[PDB]
């Protein structure tokens, strides 16, 4: 049955499926074999560490973007069945949702729970009932008994510590694993117990809270897009033709003699050759058209884009900077960008292209460019979503009409904590109008 295994997620409490539905995640149930799914060679590992090839398999949660849970509708009075669902749930919360999945594993909670664990007793015979539990076979052979878990031996070894949480939370749900958690990983169990008595729901509340002041997608597509499509729809309709070429245009080969102009100009008696005249008409003319149709186009919320930058986001100054070497983001380099950066302005004298989700594309995003600029545009500016009319699909992107100025606002290291990340840490440098 469908509502069979329906029921048996709405046990898990509105906090959690919340959490998820905020960031796109979205549940499939399915009498088909998973890889005949829509949403999806592969190969999973069960909550006991069991690999099955995935067409095998009745439950699976896909990461990435937009996330999702997929389902095969079995009977699930098994609670051997039962609990590799909410296993796999509790991975689409540490690993796929926003902000558990970048907060929670470096989270002083999580470490004390998980040393304490490592650490249990029957000058006592050391106890392993915990560990035998709820670690892997990976993590317990590269993690010993009263060996101390610190900050860095998670971010190395993120997968493992995501199975830990994961299978945390699907002994707490599932009602007949539950005791067996409380007796051999206390901790553990207290750790989830906080959660899901108050502190998801604290999560959640703040994720709501931060939602009614701006808009921010971050790296989820799903909704992002459908927003993007249907407020600009009015907008886009009423672009005339010129103006419809030339965003298409922009995206392409217009770009550089567009930005080189305003650049050069900041936004005599001498006359030009033929050829040299009719080329600087014809870049007149397109910045005519952009500028009348950003004109047209005025963004109704608090909204947050990103944009993915090199050091030479800070001036020619900055060439072989470095910021970044080995994945490692320089604290002492940040700290002086910092101090002759912050509360500082400057005039973007071009049409500035940014994307609504943080890092769209691989190529272009963190192993490239080790800074993200999160850019708050107030109501009221003037831009628009022209990720429709783009030369290079798949990018999102806002284009903020031209001659606006921007300040750094905040400067924070961020830590690998998305498999998405490719190990590699980054600056993230706030932004507003």
């Amino acid at each position: 049955n469908s509502k069979k295994t329906q029921e048996l997620v709405e046990k898990l409490p509105h906090e959690v499926l919340e959490l998820y539905k905020n960031v796109g995640g979205e549940i499939y149930i399915t009498d088909k074999r998973l890889t005949q799914h829509e949403e999806l060679d592969m190969f999973i590992v069960s909550s006991e560490g069991k690999s099955f090839p995935l067409r095998e398999h009745f439950v699976f949660a896909k990461g990435g973007k937009e996330p999702s849970l997929i389902i095969h509708a079995e009977d699930y009075a098994s609670h051997l069945s039962s609990v590799e669902v909410y296993y796999e749930l509790g991975k689409a919360i540490i690993r796929d949702t926003f902000p558990l999945n970048q907060k929670e594993l470096g989270n002083p909670k999580f470490i004390n729970a998980i040393n304490e664990v490592n650490q249990q007793k029957e000058n006592a015979k050391a106890d392993e009932d915990g560990r035998d539990l709820l670690f892997g076979k990976e993590l317990k052979k590269n993690l010993e008994h009263g060996q101390l878990v610190d900050l860095d031996l998670i971010s190395g070894n993120l997968s493992e510590f995501q199975h830990v949480f994961a299978k945390s939370f699907a002994l707490y749900y599932e009602p007949h694993y539950k005791e067996a958690l409380k007796s051999y990983a206390p901790a553990l169990f207290n750790y989830m117990l906080e959660l899901d008595q108050m502190r998801f729901k604290e999560i959640s509340d703040d994720v709501k809270e931060k939602n009614k002041n701006v808009l921010d997608f971050k790296w989820y597509t799903r909704k992002a897009e459908s927003w993007g499509v249907q407020t600009f729809k009015n907008w886009k309709e009423n672009l005339t033709i010129s103006e419809k070429d030339i965003i298409t245009g922009y995206t392409g080969s217009k770009y550089d003699p567009i930005n080189e102009y305003l650049r050069k100009y900041d936004g005599i008696g001498g006359d030009l050759d033929k050829k040299s005249k009719k080329a600087l008409e014809k870049i007149e003319n397109q910045i005519k058209n952009l500028d009348a149709a950003l004109q047209k186009s005025k963004i109704t919320e608090n909204l947050i884009v990103y944009r993915r930058v090199s050091e030479l986001q800070f001036g020619k100054k900055y060439e072989d900077y470095n910021l970044r070497q080995n994945g490692i983001i320089n604290e002492e380099k940040v700290m002086e960008l910092e101090s002759n950066f912050k509360g500082q302005t400057f005039i973007q004298h071009n049409y500035m292209s940014t994307s609504l989700v943080q890092d769209p594309h691989q190529s272009y995003s963190n192993d490239r460019y080790p800074i993200l600029l999160e850019i708050t545009i107030p109501e009221g500016v003037h831009g628009a979503y022209i990720a429709d009319m783009s030369e290079y699909p798949g990018q999102y992107e806002m284009l903020i009409n031209r001659g606006y100025t921007f300040k750094y606002d905040k400067f924070s290291i961020v830590k690998p904590t998305r498999e998405e990340d490719k190990g590699k840490e980054y600056l993230k440098v706030n932004l507003s109008i």
